[PDB]
């Protein structure tokens, strides 16, 4: 059978927001050293009464309680050859999202938990009994909040591994929609819920609330207090010690978001997603391993129609095979200054 | 905290309809000699077609694959005092419903679904007794829609199984909840295709073919080979039990109204309606005439003893919980059917 299992952490302390207990989904593949990990998104909350909002209306992404005890793999999760042509004979793992904190919090005492750092750490040395502590290679994954989550946590996780004695596997981060802005907004609003909220002061009130730890890399480039920086990939990226490749939508719905962009076209509003997208590929200008197509939209690395996606006659399975193989193109953006222009966009 | 914890069956080869493998919730109280085993509804499908069209809309209903590791218990399952004030100690038994069988499934073999809700629950008792049932005083097998009439269906063959085993100091009690339905004339007719509008005898005629489903033999021997399916009806198989069966009914209940394709959405009432609704009420009362220890409130609603709110609905001054009580004492009034056939009649109805 080819469903992910589930596992509860055995360590008490670590927890979903609620205090119910955090996990991991996993297939083995028994005969493969390549491991797939991977962080699911879906924003964060910052303050209590968003968070008590969260939990009313999300409380999947706040609580274990009604996690189903399986789970089917999808787009790079995928053990179908042809969803997943290159990667679907890997060991997957699916790590859910029930700590609001974009994966940064790492205070193991508490009201809501924020332990998201703490899940990744204990996550990890559970699967070296499962076989991890035999891998060649260790891919960090992730998707919206998990990509950042990414940025945040693969140089902890290399350092972990290399720690406990295990320094020969090696660890590459993959993020996907997780490389935002901050930039300003298109019409200027004030920071009242999850969706409107500035970019920077999103991150700025989330950390101090969650406990919320950055990479020590990116830390030490800001002062005390600017920790929020790191949220951003631009400005972590260039810290970063293992290779992250990233994938990025030049015009992110989330990114449209919190920039309080709302979907008839205004002609001042044209202007604003242009130079987004070309904000966008100027950070993106120095990431030799990325995949960014010029197309509105959110998330593809579970989709199944991940497969379906190119930029310059290259599929992302590919890009990410190159790149594997690097360590065939690597460096895939988008020159093209507006959304739906890629015929390859999703519908 | 108080959470029931799941256990997939150890023998893989008792299965839900697509091959995953059954199992069951349990919360153990150690200090305790009660058990609760509970059986959940929700219809059934009665040829490919339908279990096609379920298993792409309802898959829970069909497959153990997405239940979590855990559950809270509520009602008649809660380990709150004040959610369940009698019975809030006993050991506690969800056992999910994966067949849509109406538990009746009693084959091994089987590219087809697998019916097998008779072996589930057989499954969960013999693997139950490692785990305490050995020492109880009291296995209450309870059930509410699909369920209510599984209990009716299984619990004798419960209390033989546990007598053949050498526990024959365990009392086997069995509660229906919602599982009491007349084979009756719908309202406006239909051709048996969607299942909830399926009318109930030929949905039944149908279902026990298509399951290979089997009946209580008590039963069985009381009616023509061939017209088993007189056994699912709770007031053609009742006289028959063995063990004894407490019988929670509303009076108007949503599946039997839904079998009769009774859509209730408002407006005026049609004459014709409203005479076809006062003979089903008259007709489920008549029916639990000589049924001693039941509780059928006049309401529009379905199941209720895993509900929260199961402690509100009153009957002659008499909530469910105290009628469930003084039936432990018969073995405090014990017998409350309401009188007036109109749905909300009763001012304690849910809403
Ligand atoms: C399941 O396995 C047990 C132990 O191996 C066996 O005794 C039991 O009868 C089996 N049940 C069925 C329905 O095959
Ligand atoms: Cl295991
Ligand atoms: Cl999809
Ligand atoms: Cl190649
Ligand atoms: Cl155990």
């Amino acid at each position: 059978n080819e469903d992910l299992r589930l596992h509860l952490l055995l360590n008490t302390s670590v927890t979903c927001n609620d205090g119910s207990p955090a996990g991991y989904y996993l297939k083995e593949s028994r005969g493969s050293r390549r491991w797939l990990l991977f962080l699911e998104g879906g924003w964060y909350c910052f303050n209590r009464e968003n968070c008590d909002s969260r939990y009313d209306t999300m409380r999947r992404l706040m609580s274990s309680r009604d996690w189903p005890r399986t789970r089917t793999g999808t787009g790079i999760l995928s053990s179908q050859p042809e969803e997943n042509p290159y990667w679907w004979n890997a060991n997957m793992v699916f790590i859910p999202y029930c700590s609001s904190d974009v994966w940064s919090g790492a205070s193991s005492k508490s009201e809501y938990a924020f332990m998201g750092a703490l899940i990744i750490q204990e996550v990890v040395r559970e699967l070296l009994g499962r076989g991890l502590s035999g891998a060649k290679v260790l891919l960090l994954a992730g998707s919206s909040a998990g990509g950042t989550g990414v940025l945040l946590n693969v140089d902890r996780v290399a350092e972990q591994l290399e720690k406990l004695g295990y320094p020969a596997i090696q660890v590459r981060g993959l993020a996907d929609s997780g490389w935002f802005l901050d930039n300003k907004q298109y019409r200027h609003t004030d920071c009242v819920d999850t969706i409107t909220c500035a970019p920077t002061e999103a991150i700025r009130r989330g950390i101090r609330y969650w406990n919320g730890v950055v990479p020590e890399r990116c830390r030490r480039q800001f002062q005390e207090g600017e920790e929020w920086n790191c949220f951003f990939g631009y400005k972590v990226y260039p810290t970063l010690r293992c290779p992250v490749f990233v994938v990025q939508w030049l015009f992110d719905e989330a990114q449209l978001t919190v920039d309080n962009v709302h979907l008839p076209v205004q002609e001042g509003l044209r202007l604003y997603i242009q130079n987004l997208g070309r904000e966008l590929r100027h950070t993106l200008k120095d990431v030799p391993a990325s995949f960014a197509p010029a197309c509105l939209s959110h998330e593809i690395i579970i989709r199944s129609h991940w497969t379906d996606v190119q930029v310059k006659g290259t599929s992302l399975p590919r890009a990410l095979h190159c790149w594997d193989r690097s360590l065939c193109p690597v460096h895939l953006v988008d020159s093209c200054p507006w959304p739906h222009c890629n015929p390859s966009c999703p519908t």
